[PDB]
């Protein structure tokens, strides 16, 4: 038989048949319900901590163990990621990921809109956040070799990698139209990130599927570690409360947002080239290899910290890196048209959302916009809502039908132009006046609800602008000549650049 299949007693029975039948030693492995699947994780220390204090049984029962046909790598879990080959998953992560709350990212679009400009992006948040997960496990298992004095350990390794994993746990249909177009748009009075929805879809997960056992049974301490898996993943003398100040550069693996060089990048960098037909010039695996820990010391009093770094020489790497996540950016992320759907498909939700109900806890209704504030309606919430509404009878429902059907008909939103800032830039706060000023803005009848104006923004590391795209929902000749020119004229009203 396996392990997976012995219940707890079943375990007891073979640690008395194998010579310990010492009932307190016993009461150990009956109290914390350790199951077959946890025998070959079991440490000298862990049995120490779980509470055999004779010195030489430890050995004896780790001898058992070992003596049996299955090992722990026996128990590793094996994924085909097209992008990173073959995975290696410790079981506990599995369990993370085989939850609803996990596969649920199985049906979000990772570049949402952009599906629907580049086919082959046909890829969503589950496979990247496996590709994320597996990532962190591998920079911080390169820094754990290379430099043993760092005291690395088991613990903090799958604490990094399961920050990896779910990271992407709280993103919303369609990604970051969700997060950064509809909710902005929807409840603008609260501010809310993907993330935040992490963290607390995390918390939702554990706590469903009752995970906090189990990662105690597999040698974490739930109560330290998932505060640290947390921090990683949400950010903040010493602020963390999860790792002690000598383990300050775990926090730089899962989000660096500091100098944004961290794996989820990698990842999603890599993947959606993959799938683009875009190739990326930042090789990761060369980072890792070249990564160390190394001691920076910075006077405010010294301020010495042990960070993340590369060696002198990879800085032209960093010059891929950073040209590659502009030269996606610029050409598939900023897409002209995959913005323009993930705008009608906001436009859509939002008339969509009054009438939409979303059962949470307890069943209690949630509309779209709302859903984030209970993650087991959010668990609910997918790219599907998209063809729910689009097939749904109720005929409260015809405003949105009617933008989805013009997106399968790509009857969609003609594209004016863009335009640049010549100096000064657009108030986060000013955005609403725009379609008002651009259809005033005269060189026919064009309301300010016939334009659409998408406001987007461009956007260390040690060693050892703005653009403004105009939409016209009218569709037809004349005012399509029109609104060009009324845009024209807005621009050069502006002060802006010459349209495209
Ligand atoms: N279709 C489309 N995708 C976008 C846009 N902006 C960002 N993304 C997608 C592209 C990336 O594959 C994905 C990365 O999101 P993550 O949650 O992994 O990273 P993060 O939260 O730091 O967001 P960011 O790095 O700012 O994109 O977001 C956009 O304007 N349009
Ligand atoms: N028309 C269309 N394009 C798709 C589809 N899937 C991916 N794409 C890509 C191919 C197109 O080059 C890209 C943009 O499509 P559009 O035809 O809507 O671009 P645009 O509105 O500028 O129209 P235009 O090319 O000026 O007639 O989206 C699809 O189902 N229909
Ligand atoms: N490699 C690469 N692929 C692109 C680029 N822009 C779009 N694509 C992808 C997505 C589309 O499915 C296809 C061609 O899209 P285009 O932007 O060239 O034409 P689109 O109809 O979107 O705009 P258009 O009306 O032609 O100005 O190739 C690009 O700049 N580089
Ligand atoms: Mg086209």
């Amino acid at each position: 038989t396996d392990l997976r299949t012995w219940e707890p007693e079943d375990v007891c029975s073979f640690l008395e048949n194998r010579g310990f039948r010492e009932k307190k030693v016993l009461d150990i492995f009956r109290d914390n319900k350790i199951a077959g699947s946890f025998l070959p994780f079991l440490d000298e220390d862990r049995l120490e901590d779980l509470g055999v204090s004779s010195l030489e049984e430890r050995k004896k029962m780790i001898e058992c163990i070992q003596q049996l046909s299955q090992s722990r790598i026996d128990l590793m879990k094996v994924f085909n990621d097209p992008i990173h080959g073959h995975i290696e998953f410790h079981p506990l992560l599995i369990r993370i990921i085989d939850t609803p709350q996990f596969q649920r990212l199985r049906y979000i679009k990772q570049l949402g809109g952009g599906y629907y400009v580049f086919p082959g992006a046909s890829h969503n948040r589950f496979e990247h956040s496996l590709g994320v997960g597996y990532l962190a496990g591998c920079l911080v298992r390169a820094l754990a070799e290379k430099q043993p004095e760092l005291q690395i350990s088991e613990r903090d390794i799958l604490c990094v990698q399961i920050a990896g994993l779910c990271r992407n746990l709280g993103h919303g249909p369609f990604s970051h139209m969700f997060d950064g177009r509809f909710i902005p748009r929807a409840r603008p009075e609260k501010k809310w990130k993907h993330e935040q929805g992490s963290i607390e879809m995390f918390e939702h997960l554990v706590n469903s599927n009752e995970l906090k056992l189990v990662m105690k049974n597999y040698g974490l301490v739930p109560e330290e570690d998932i505060t640290f898996i947390k921090e990683q993943i949400m950010g903040p003398l010493w602020p963390y409360k999860g790792r002690p100040a000598t383990k300050s550069f775990l926090y730089e693996i899962v989000s660096n947002k500091r100098n944004g060089i961290d794996v989820d990048k990698w990842d999603y960098f890599a993947r959606d080239c993959h799938h683009l037909g875009i190739q990326n010039n930042f090789d990761y695996k060369r980072f890792i290899k070249f990564a160390r820990i190394c001691e920076v010391e910075y006077k405010v009093y010294i301020r010495k910290v042990k960070h993340i770094c590369s060696r002198e020489k990879e800085v032209g790497n960093l010059y891929d890196m950073f040209h590659t996540r502009n030269c996606l950016h610029r050409r598939a992320y900023q897409h002209k048209i995959s913005n323009l759907i993930d705008i009608m498909i906001t436009d859509a939700f939002l008339k969509a959302d009054p009438y939409v109900e979303i059962t949470g806890t307890a069943g209690k209704k949630f509309r779209i916009s709302t859903a984030i504030d209970d993650m087991e309606a959010f668990t609910k919430l997918t790219d599907n809502i998209f063809l729910e509404v689009l097939h749904s009878t109720d005929p409260q429902l015809s405003e949105a039908q009617s933008i989805l059907r013009n997106i399968e008909c790509r009857n969609l939103y003609k594209y004016l132009g863009e335009t640049q800032p010549k100096r000064e830039k657009i108030r986060k706060e000013e955005y609403e006046r725009l379609p008002q000023e651009v259809a005033k803005a005269k060189p026919v009848e064009l309301k300010a609800e016939d334009f659409i104006v998408d406001v987007i923004n461009v956007d260390r590391v040690h060693f050892y602008e703005q653009l403004i795209r105009v939409y016209c929902k009218k569709k037809d000749g004349k005012s399509l000549d029109a609104a060009g020119k009324h845009f024209v004229q807005w621009c050069a009203l502006r002060d802006f650049t010459k349209p495209q």
